[PDB]
This record gives C-alpha cells, structure tokens and sequence, in this order.
C-alpha cells in the first residue's frame, strides 16, 4: 500500500512546495498512497543534486520528483538514463529525448516563435536567462536565419545585482541605438519583476513600447507596475483560471491557513507549483494503472551504492516508465499527457495581452493549432484615445490667441 | 616520493594523450614523479565523469587532469568547489568564476572580439555547434548591440 518516492526541493521554492501538500490528500484514496522522502537542498550544486539523488537510490525509491538548473540538469538527467530510475520534474524540458524523464512542464518554444510571426515581427530584443536552458535561445536564432529576421539577443543573466541601476540604464542605452520598440523576456519570473521595475525608471513603458514575457506564469508575476502606461505586454498563462477544475481547486487553496501553507492564501498560483499539483496526480494514477494491470513493481531489495560499476538497471524501472509515460489526466495545467520521451504533449497555452482592465484571454496555441481564438466579449467600443501629430506652422496649426 | 594524479581522457583523444605522456616524461625529477591513473571515459555522459571522478577520489590523487562537454561541465565545477579537488584541463574556459579549476585553453573569445574590428566588418554569418558549446557566440551577440553587428 506504500509507495515510496523521491524529492528534491530548491529551498526558496516555497509555495512549489505547498501545492506538493495539498495534491497528495486530493489523490489519497483507501486502496493506496504515495510516500515522499524530502531534502532541500541547494538546485544549483550539481553535487549536492547528486547527493541527493544517491540518497534516494541507496534509499530504494521508484520514481523521483525534483527540479534542475542548468548546472544541474546534466547531472539529473544522465543518472536516470542508467539506473533506470524516472524522474518527474517542472522545471524547463531536456535540451532532447532523454529516457525516464517525465517533463511536466510544457516547450514553450513554439508559442514565441509564432506569436511573434502573429504581431508580424521581423525585429526585436531578445534578453535571455541562462538559467533555464539555452533551448529556447538557438530557436529563435535559427528561426531568425530562415525568416530573415534581425535579433538582438543579450545574456541578461549574468549581471550584478550591486551594480544593477548602472548596467540596466547601460543596456537601454545600447537598446537604444535602434530604437528596440519590441521586447522578448526570456527571465524566470523573479529576474522579470527586475526588469519591470528598471523600464518604469527610465520611462520606457509608454505608447509604443511592446513587450513579450516568455514564461507560463504571465499573472503570477507583478503586472499591475507596467499595466497602464500605455505599452502592450503580452505574454502566456498555463493555470487557466476560467476552468471550474482549478477553480475547485482554488476555493479549496484560498481557504487554507497560510502558515501551515505558505504563499497559499492568496487567488493565484504560480506555474511552477500548479505544475507540482499536476504531477502527483500522474503519479498517482501511474502506479494505479500498474495495480489494474497486474504489474508488479516492487524492488527485489538493497538497490547499493549508486557509484556501482558496472551501472545495473532494476527492469522494473522499465516497466515504471512505461507506466508514468503512459499516464494521462487533467489538473490546473489544462491536459497532462506524454511521449515516449516524457515530453509535455497535448497541451494548451493561454495567451495572455494585458490591457487596461488587467490580464485578458486573447489567445491561445497548441502543438498543431497556432493563435485560433477569437476576440473575447468583454472589450470596450471607441474607447481608443488615437494620437495625432502635427506642426506649430502658420496657418496650418497656429495657437488661439488665447492657447493658455 | 612518487604522487598520484586523476587522468581523465577521451576515447578518441590519440594524440592528447600521446603528448600527455611525452608531458610526464619531459618533467619528472630523480626526487619525485606522477603516477597518474586514466580513465579512459565518454565525457559527455555526466554519470560516467562523476563516477569516474569519485574512482579518482577513492584512490586519494592529490589534483585531476581531464577534459569536461557542455554537459558535464557544470559536474566538474562544483565537485571540485566543495570537495577542495584541484582539476586542471585545456578544455573551454568555464562560464563564471568556478574554484579550484585550472583551465590551460585561453580565453578565445576575447581575442575574437578584436579581430572583428580590425577587419572592419559589419554583417556577417556565425557558424557554431550547440555541442561544442556557444559561450562565445554568446559573446558575439551580446556586444552585437554596442558596435552594430547584424549577425545571421
Ligand atoms: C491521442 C490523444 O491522447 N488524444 C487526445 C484526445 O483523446 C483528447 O480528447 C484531446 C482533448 O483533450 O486531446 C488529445
């Protein structure tokens, strides 16, 4: 009746974690449940990661739920790939097909790349993260090549955040020089709220400006600083809060004390603890599935120091990919389902523009449909204030002799 | 008072290795010596280098040299930041300041970027391949802006 499994946490990652909680006693049902083994530890120490891992792997679980970072990914991936051990994670997909991985989070490097082809963009700024893969960065550069298009593309990431009022004010300056109206963030959804914050200081956020933050947390982020000054930001959103499942699910989040469960109380939910919500779910029904199937997948006993060479794979791990890869259930993230690789598959991405009435439902893509929504009822007719521009010459445009 | 080094070699590397152990012969003294253990290993599967790392650690080497990829990099760097290991290598410089890691292979991208302007050159293709790595097409994009490139 006892499953166990592996987690690994950033230890400021705090609300990913609380939506952990909340899915076990939403899937706990009487025949079984799943048994979790946490240890915060540090995301970007591939060591520790590694660490962590053997010590799952010495602790005899069957599936691991944790995250990566760049510094890390490799190392996630690689091990699971040998010992046969899947690996279920939000944080961005693999760089490629790698066995026994079970992305949860969905590529979003086909939405950029087409809801820039639907603004009909052929030149903008590209500021990226090196934090989450340099996947989506050589997508748009081979796209530039083919389209003809002219990128500027900035490794904003490895910046000082001492010298941050300097080097920021430094960047529109280089912005500057051609007149970038067109904006791709590519940060996690901390570096953005940086950002934001820096294109208010300089004035940066007004007619004419048009900005695309390219992560799947478009509300989760502070939007209400760059809402009004009149410059188009458009972005996406994967918690599609108009779907009555995540809000049951978010009557029942609001309600929750916040200091047994934090960053809880509140109406929204970032992306990446939506997603940790979703992947209990798979996990759940996974071994269900091995249940109805008369699959048993219980180890055979001491799975031994992970540093044992020659690397022997348990079979049954097999067996525990084709069961979490053949998965498929519904939770806050829309559709959940995946390939033979773990790749989020089937999916649907909410694009977002924020207007002045706040985060609007324009849009929306999939993996076979591009940009098929149509304009959502709620707008307002004529409500457009369109700027015209002239010159003060006599006769055409002279001051009243009472212009004050 | 003969000492002990990690050897982390490639399969293909031939000749890296050829002039490697022409490197121990030229340099050891009639006081001491290296007695280098090699492993000759897939570096790009990051579980083969951290288990071949640890083969190294058990056996008590006093520094590694050894090659690293993309992808094992980031393994190397921080197993040595917290372990103390010294790991010396000539593969490509690490992005950031990473402890305890001697990288022989100068800083290519700094020289490039001069070159560029004696030249005098203002559009232009970039060539490169996601295996090899792109800190230094990073390089050429990020200064794109500051003195007028329009890279293909
Ligand atoms: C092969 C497959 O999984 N197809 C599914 C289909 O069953 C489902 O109705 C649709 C909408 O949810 O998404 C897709």
């Amino acid at each position: 009746n006892s499953i166990q499994i592996g987690g690994l946490f950033p230890r400021g990652a705090d609300q990913e974690y609380s939506a952990f909680r909340v899915g076990m006693v939403q899937f706990s049902t009487s025949e079984f449940r799943l048994t979790p083994h946490i240890d915060n530890l540090e995301v970007a120490n591939s060591f520790a990661v590694t660490n962590a891992f053997c010590s799952q792997f010495s602790r005899g679980v069957y599936a691991i739920f944790g995250f990566y970072d760049k510094k890390s990914v490799n190392t996630i991936t690689s091990f699971c790939g040998t010992l046969h051990v899947s690996f279920i994670t939000p944080s961005f997909p693999t760089d490629g097909t790698h066995p026994f991985v079970i992305q949860m989070r969905p590529d979003l490097k086909g939405a950029l790349l087409s809801l820039i082809e639907y603004y009909q963009w052929d030149k903008f700024a590209y500021l990226y993260d090196s934090d989450r893969g340099l996947s989506t960065l050589q997508a748009v550069l081979d796209s530039a090549a083919e389209k003809k298009w002219q990128v500027t593309a900035i490794n904003v990431g490895n910046i000082n955040n001492d010298k941050k009022d300097e080097t920021y004010r430094s960047l529109f300056q280089d912005l500057e020089l051609k007149k970038e109206r067109r904006v791709i963030l590519d940060c996690e959804r901390d570096k953005v709220n940086d950002i934001v914050d820096q294109v208010i200081t300089i004035g940066k956020h007004v007619k004419g400006y048009h900005y695309i933050i390219a992560n799947l947390g478009f509300t989760d982020g502070d939007l209400l600083k760059i809402q009004f000054g009149g410059a188009e930001v458009s972005g996406f959103q994967i918690v599609d809060y108009d779907d009555s499942l995540v809000s049951k699910f978010i009557e029942r989040w609001s309600t929750l004390e916040e200091k047994e469960y934090p960053g809880a109380h509140t109406a929204t939910i970032k992306y990446t603890s939506a997603l940790t919500y979703d992947a209990v779910q798979v996990m759940t029904e996974a071994f269900r599935n091995l249940r109805k199937q008369r699959i048993e997948i219980s180890r055979r006993g001491n799975a031994g120091d992970c540093l044992a060479n020659p690397a022997v794979p348990w079979g049954q791990g097999v067996e525990i990919e084709r069961a979490l890869k053949q998965v498929q259930v519904e939770g806050l993230s829309g559709n959940i389902k995946f390939d033979q690789n773990g790749k989020r598959i089937n999916y649907t991405i909410n694009i977002m523009e924020l207007k002045t009435n706040g985060p609007r439902k324009i849009g929306y893509w999939s993996e076979v449909d591009k940009m098929v929504l149509t304009e959502d009822d709620t707008s307002g007719l004529e409500q457009k204030t369109v700027v015209v521009t002239t010159i003060l010459e006599s006769p055409y445009v002279m001051m009243k002799k009472n212009h004050e």
